[PDB]
Parts: structure tokens; C-alpha cells; sequence
């Protein structure tokens, strides 16, 4: 989750 969101943002 943490990384998915970093990338998304
Ligand atoms: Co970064």
C-alpha cells in the first residue's frame, strides 16, 4: 500500500 500510493501520487 505505501508504495502504491507513493507512485500514484
Ligand atoms: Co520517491
Amino acid at each position: 500500500l505505501a508504495e502504491a500510493l507513493h507512485n500514484a501520487l
